[PDB]
This record gives structure tokens, sequence and C-alpha cells, in this order.
């Protein structure tokens, strides 16, 4: 039996919220079922871009109706733990099957913790290897 792997580019975000003094120092966390990877951070940018790859190992569970992709990103502080700007939960239902894709999915709202969406976007690209 063959080995497959999710494959997530985080590509760019775009209209993070500015912060009163300065600015936000954009780092996203991928999780995939628990497993969490991280981007680079960006310094000083209201709308970073990474062109960064990351890809899961699916352990021989395939993608199903109910699997989903998180995302946060977060702005880097040097001290301790860094400073929320949004969520997303990203369904992957498209890409179920027995057939290697890629796809776009643009424009997914951040969400902060109240729920509420920050006007901040992320600009992902999702495949089945
Ligand atoms: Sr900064
Ligand atoms: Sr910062």
């Amino acid at each position: 039996a063959i080995t497959h792997m999710l494959r997530v580019i985080v590509e760019s975000a775009s209209n993070i919220p500015k912060t009163k003094f300065g600015k936000p120092d954009p780092i996203v966390s991928v999780i995939f079922k628990d497993e969490k990877k991280k981007t680079k951070k960006v310094d000083n940018e209201l709308n970073p871009v990474w062109n960064e790859i990351l890809e899961f190992d699916l352990r021989g569970i395939p993608l199903d109706f109910s699997s989903s992709l998180g995302i946060i990103v977060k702005d880097f502080e040097t001290i301790g733990q860094n400073k929320l700007i949004g969520t997303a939960t990203v369904a992957l239902k498209d890409l179920t099957g027995d057939q290697s894709r890629s796809l776009p999915y643009k424009l997914i709202s951040l969400l902060n913790e109240k729920g509420q969406d920050t006007g901040a976007t992320i600009d992902l690209v999702i495949g089945y290897d």
C-alpha cells in the first residue's frame, strides 16, 4: 500500500488588523489531526506573503466527508505567547476520493476569539498529494 500526504501551500494573507503601536508580525499555524506545523514569521506586515509548503502524512487514513484543516494566524511576540489574530477551519471534503488534485482556497475569513470576522483573510492551496 502507498503513502499519501496532504499538501498545504500557505500563500498570503491580507488586511491583517493594524496594531496601536508598530505593526503585527504574522505567523501561521496549520493543524491537521492535531499535528501542527508553522510558517516563518513575516515582520511588520499587514499583507504578508509566505509561499511556504507543508506536507502531512495521512498515515493510511483517507480524507472523508468530515476532514478539515485548522488555521491560526498570530502576531509573533518575542516575549512569551504570540497574540491571536484569527482562526479558520477549512473543509477538505472537495479533496476526497482516490484522485490526486490540488485546489485553491482563497479569501478564507479569519475569525477572532469571539468568532467575529476581523476583515483579514488567508489564501491557501491544498492538495491530496
Ligand atoms: Sr512588530
Ligand atoms: Sr509583535
